[PDB]
């Protein structure tokens, strides 16, 4: 049932438990995108960035999925929704009061049984992954934490063997407000290809952009 509405988080659940079809990611991410455009404005990755998210996921069809910061649940929906039988999202969540609306968000969208959210750092979740979560290496990655954990999870996630020839990073927010580090290391790397997305900020008419950036390897 309802929460108290006394954050804008419970009051973004609220709206989704209120006035969207349960069982429906699509209506799920519309609902949340609406109230946001609408009556205020939260971190989600929103709707256009969020096609560009749906195209890589289409064009690289992960198995295994890890995001970074799930807030509400909205880009876990958005991933979880397109993904085959037998896939994983694996999304790590530092609030526990973010984490528990996000299982929330995840049961009513209809998506639970892809989706093992992991309360918790990243910096201290990502060594446990393979030991703790039974992963081998990772297919995709979604980066949309705290900007300046970009670089240090990534050369993280390298240093844990969870990267493979292939895997695919993809990090939202490499224009506003920016992850200079991050960007200056993939991009300069030979250890991977990288693509720039040019997009907008998530309800505004701010220009964003993300990078793809596919790993070749050590
Ligand atoms: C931009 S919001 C996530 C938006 C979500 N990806 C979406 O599009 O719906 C960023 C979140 O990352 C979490 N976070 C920040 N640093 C983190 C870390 N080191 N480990 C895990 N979560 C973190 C914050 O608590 C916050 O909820
Ligand atoms: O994951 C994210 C974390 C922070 N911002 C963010 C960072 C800095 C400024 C703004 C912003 C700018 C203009 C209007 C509204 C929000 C938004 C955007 C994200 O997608
Ligand atoms: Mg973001």
């Amino acid at each position: 049932n309802l929460l108290a509405g006394d954050t804008k988080e419970q009051r973004i659940l609220n709206h989704v438990l209120q006035h969207a079809e349960p069982g429906n990611a699509q209506s799920v991410l519309e609902a949340i995108d609406t109230y946001c455009e609408q009556k205020e404005w939260a971190m989600n990755v929103g709707d256009k960035k969020g096609k560009i998210v749906d195209a890589v996921i289409q064009e690289h069809q992960p198995s295994v999925l890890l995001e970074l910061g799930a807030y509400c649940g909205y880009s876990a929906v958005r991933m979880a929704r397109l993904l085959s039988p037998g896939a994983r999202l694996i999304t790590i969540e530092i609030n526990p009061d973010c984490a528990a609306i996000t299982q929330r968000m995840v049961d009513f969208a209809g998506v639970k049984d892809k989706v093992t959210l992991v309360v918790g750092a990243s910096q201290d979740i990502i060594p446990q992954l393979k030991k703790k979560y039974d992963v081998d290496t990772l297919d995709m990655v979604f980066l949309d934490h705290w900007k300046d954990r970009y670089l240090p999870d990534t050369l993280l996630l390298e240093e844990c063997g969870l990267l493979r020839k292939g895997t695919v990073l993809l990090a939202d927010n490499v224009i506003c407000p920016g992850a200079p580090d991050f960007l200056a290391h993939v991009r300069g790397s030979s250890c991977f290809e990288c693509t720039h997305y040019q997009s907008f900020l998530e309800y505004r008419e701010v220009v964003d952009g993300l990078e793809k950036a596919i790993y070749k390897g050590p």
